């Protein structure tokens, strides 16, 4: 149940990744500001039954930085690539945040490879193409405007101090129920990831393709899911997500985690262990 | 003919103001991140015919800056103050930017007082309580959500590097049509300015209170104006606004400024001049 | 009289001077620089021609996208640009990368551009499949820098943009005199190239031009037929001809006397009066 | 098996180097940007069967750092010095990145001193006078040409944050196969030596030397070493090297190291102890 | 009427002083954060008429910058010496803020010496031993308690921007009647002389002693002045300081400039010209 | 044996000092640039046999810093009234670097307070009055020239950087045998108090009055001292220093402590204590 | 007039500037400047003379190796700068560190200088087996902290130029005035020094200074027989005749009144008439 790190050429970048475990495999994708690191407290229980694999999604971690790409479904032709050059052809999949929309792709695009999907507090996509923000919306979640606005200047601002910038989502109230979710030392990981040349660039095409291409993607996306889905939310963000879920998917469990925000792999790890063991079990 | 550097204790701080030339009075109301300066190449103009009264407004210029009262309506109650403070019971005013809700607020809440107003590249607020934004006016206007989201967290990374900052909105193409309306002596003195400790803070109050009781203000602002309105866009920017002041105005008019940006005082101050001494000589 | 204008070119917002009237001439910069390089060549040439000098793809006050910074892709932003203009004939001048979009523009567009006018540079820095010599690697050693790992290049050179381009405006190896450039003319470089973005789309130029670019020049062996003068400094690549004989048929120039890289700033003179006489029949 | 901290007075300046164990005497010589420290979990094994002398080349780690003798065959004459300095006429060495270019010049100088040569992930020179780099060999070591191009320059870009710099060789999926092969702890004690005034000065004149001087020397070094030669390149960097080790010596054995980058000792410390115990046997 | 930098070794340091004109001696004395600078549009006016005479007190400006003798006795006695050095057994004093505190102690300390003194915006001392600071006059002169509290302290916070903090004085509406009074040219040649090592720590012991051993004089110091005072205020500062002054002298007459801030020299010059060629004139 | 955190108003500051142990007093000084902390070794072995008493010497450590009385004879006072505070008329010293000259001097004034004296790795002073520095000499301690020829600007060089510049002192092989003499949590310590305002000014006071003052006092200092005294150098940094102490006391032993540096106390901690241990017995 | 030159000499490119016709004059800057420092005096002696005003080995513009910072090392520099332009005669200006150099080129090259200039510097700063006594090592403190562990100096000079060199221009023991240099003046010097490698050369001049230049002034024993003027500033080096009378037969000289260090700066007027005086008879 040991973590071994990898790497391979997919689609012309060096992705990371690590592996543990044997068995049936489960892909675990994470979100911004973030890393295969955020399942650190959850991959050594799933590996006791699971092949685990976490990748360095593109632009991310200690994964190759490419310039174009950052679109959520040609980030998950590389989970495809990857999944592919492990040798298999049918996976169980956990997404969080940004993980759960490149996730929502990986199992759009390929209904002949995902057969479970288990989702940690995102939407399918921020908003469909001709959809309006409702303002408190907006305000809840306003970085995605700053990110994915002018991303060379966003860039800039927060590549001054990243040590800063990733603690108004690390420590805050309104992204955590407890502000000490994160060790200094687990943020330092982070700050490490999010400071090598190209991380911060990455990230903010992540939320520029997210008002752009992937808003055009998600209101072509009307072929609903037909793949057992679950869906969870912290109380102390998103919530219930599961009815958002409905919407892209005919078989939609879920609700929201007491006292849990964003970061549900990290502030609930047991939540996420248990959930994954009872949803994942028929597949074993 | 010449402009002269005066102080007022208004609803609790000191602010700033320049008059010039006499007659009627015009007050003209500076936006963010401006101050008085941006009228600079139209004051000496007006002031052949006209009292021209340029102040920096709450928390912005060389004006103090109080905690709070960054609401447009309690901004217009300065204005207020001032055209009091100098003997007058009548007055014109101009409007950029968010000069031009401040003069909203100060025409809507003043009936006998302001007898005509002339708008530049503003509506008469973000937007009203209820409504969404869509995509492409949220990108258009990213910032808004940058500095109204979580100011505190903004004010930061902007103080990192004003001189960096400002240039987003002073020599861009999106907001300018010319990237050289502004020498480096011009920005350096809105960099002056807004480097003044409390002035970053005060300019992100603005747009919070922007985006939570402005717009409640808005909504319950349906009682229309009956003083002759004129609303001049740039082409480049806002263009046509004529309609976004027909919803709280009964006479309207005005258009589109040619191959002109945001910055429409610097930019085009010969049609500001010309414009101006035409909507108001019938007040003289 | 210069005026400042902006147009929507392939997606982007691309700056753009124009000055003078008659024939259009297109003058297309290089890097770390703009528009700004030709600002004492423009008055002079205005005088005779319509004169166009755009800030390329992602460089001086243009607006940078991502991608596109292969030489070819920076040609067709120039060919929308001319026929944005009303234009179906122009006459081109390219200084340093300027010249190498200028070299793609002429060979993709045979009906659209009638003289070529290269500036201390070669038609790209090297075929596919060819190799560097160790004293060329050393003299231009920047190339790699910025080319090999440029988000890495990025980061160094951003933390300090008034510092790194003193490598290529003051020093000797660049220029034969160290004081080609006023204070206030590095702090115009400065000021674009802090903008974010600038330096980012500066190391897209070096990265397509160790990659994409060297496999566009390869199967670049259909002569130019269109005369084409190239010129460099005798304290840089002095005598390019040899280099451009190679993809033009009709090639005259040489070296500069005691000048260096930067031609149009350095040798203001002598690239208006060769420029007058290059485009004199096309008036 | 405890390693001790030493300095001699070696050609003019203090060099640092540590030494282990008893036997027969193992001379490890690190490469840039590095240190005696990348041997730290090789020296304890080999110390159980020979004396363990692990030295900071010219100008790198804790060593003082003079302004000249930075060619490969200079800092061979260090070695010797050192060697004579603690009493042996016979060694082995093992000579890792650089340390392997020194370690060729140390072999080649001395053909009586030095009885076997292991080397780890390095070539005997960049290049030899008079020949080419192709585009992809350009691409794949271009830090050559930044550091020894204009080695003040480099100096000043790389000085400004040495943190950041080192992080493109340590942790990068292009340099190693696994981006943790180094902890924060590891990566803050090269950044300590590097940080010293003069290491990034000294460091850079290894390459600028590495790019003229040293690409003559090795034109001029046309007798091959009869001694038995060791040659293994880690698969992800530069991978089997003995046919480079096979143009300057005649008994030359080794390949590559599965899933392990450049730095051999520090990825796959296992490997080198077991390489080097059988290989050094023959000397015990 | 030409202004000549000098210097002079003054108790056991060097101290730079500007001379101009000829006739009847007049001693200008500058304040914090300034220099013989606050001068320049005073002093040749009074050059006309007079010797000017306008030294850079200890500490500050470009006068060396001894680690004692700050208490405005002891700086008074520097001047003492400067008066004697150039030869004059009798001169007219102008004061302006801690220069108004050493001309106190020039004119007590030396009663055949100092014929007429002139007080522009300062009281003889911030107070007496004994006493206490009413709220009021704690928040009006707070920086006094930030500089003096614990200097090393203020000395380091100021020292890390002194082009921020010394624009806490020379631009706001409380320390000026138009934040316009000094180009940016002017507040570059303070922040010159107040960046140079030993300014700020110097600055900081003239408000230390000001808070101790200035106190312990000014309570001892009851025999008034016999010699003309004039002390005028700016209105926007300290205004009448007659009061204050009509406590240690017998003969004060004086009052407020309109609409002038502290800083009286460099805001309103001609007042101070007038003021000054009417005060002094009995003495040609 | 547990170290004590205490303070008292010695001269008209706050002087830190920590205690531990029982019996007869033993009064241990640091130096340039250390504290109490130099001693941690040492102190809980002593502190079995002795009351160990280390302050933190004028401006230095966690001791307050007044702006003068840094030549050694006035720090040597603050001593006398510590040792007078703490109620004993008789103690041994122990002083390293400038701790030793501010030893010599507590012994040369309190004939009858200090019984023995244990000098490591210092000269009673840099120089006499009137005598001269060969150009090996100067070179061998340049650092003197720079703290102390112009301090402020010495001050203001070092404070940019202190971590940095420490290291000058605390890893470099001509001052250290080792350049792992201190771990990184060491080095911080003394970042730490080096980095309080005040801190790095009062070394400079120590090293200007060093080159000024206390020339004269050791010109003057020619009564030699009577009591036992023994002075320890580092072979690797001043050696044999008893020929330096016999030109100022009759009764001198000692010599060079084997392969070690500068700073002996935490180099060769064993070495002090041992030594200490048979050197004070009489006195128990 | 002044022209801005370059020249490779001795392995790297010199930077130099040149003025006037006629016989030649050579001025020799110090530390922390450059050529700049001779500007309001070369217009005066370009009236009479060729001017020529290199920047020395690793400062100003001048490219900036690694070794040969040495006094005896750099008048080769000048050797063979003055030998390119074809000079088989020159008179020699040198300040502070240039005069040492200046020293140099005149004992190695006896039929090259016929008459020397210095201003406010000594022969060299000491001799092999002498002694600092405490106020002269105090004086010129700098010495030890530039020439001592010089890459440490390096470090704590280059984190802020600008504040540093204000240690030399502005402050009243180097100068009789604070105002000899203007922002701009002192915005030049702070450029030069702020190239990376002129902070590292620098500081290799004063450890030559304190080495192999104090062993080589020890065997300097050979008066020069030339006419030698000799002066420093009033407020800073006084009459430094009797330090020149240990070195030159022929020596005149004394203090300026009321002048610091810099005295081609703070009294140019000075340095012109006794130039065009001292030179009068080589024209």
């Amino acid at each position: 149940t040991e973590i071994t790190h990898h790497q391979a050429m997919i689609n012309g970048y060096r992705m990371h990744y690590v592996t543990a475990g044997s068995g049936y495999p489960l892909v675990l994708l994470h979100g911004w500001p973030q890393s295969w690191y955020e399942w650190r407290n959850v991959i050594p229980a799933l590996a006791e039954q699971f092949t685990v694999i976490a990748p360095d999604l593109r632009g991310l971690g200690d994964s190759e930085k490419p310039m174009t790409g950052f679109d959520k479904r040609t980030m998950a032709t590389d989970v495809r690539e990857l999944v592919s050059h492990l040798g298999y052809d049918k996976v169980g999949v956990i997404g969080h945040d940004w993980g759960g929309s490149v996730a929502f792709y990986f199992a759009y695009d390929n209904r002949d490879l995902v057969e479970r999907l288990f989702i940690l507090d995102m939407i399918p996509g921020l908003i469909k193409a001709g959809d309006s923000f409702p303002i408190p919306v907006a305000l809840m979640i306003n970085h995605i405007f700053f990110h994915g606005g002018n991303p060379d200047w966003a860039t800039a601002l927060i590549s001054k101090d990243v040590n800063l910038y990733l603690r108004r989502f690390l420590t805050t109230l309104d992204y955590n129920y407890s502000p000490n979710v994160f060790s200094e030392e687990d943020i330092a990981e982070y700050v490490r990831v999010n400071s090598l040349p190209g991380s911060i660039r990455s990230g903010c095409q992540w939320y520029a393709t997210g008002l752009r291409e992937d808003t055009e993607n998600l209101a072509k996306a009307t072929d609903k899911l037909t793949i057992p889905v679950i869906a969870w939310g912290g109380s102390h963000f998103l919530g219930d997500i599961r009815p958002a879920w409905q919407e892209v998917a005919e078989n939609v469990e879920g609700g929201a985690v007491e006292n849990c925000g964003h970061f549900v792999p990290e502030e609930k790890p047991q939540f996420v262990i248990d959930t994954a063991l009872k949803f994942f079990a028929p597949l074993r």
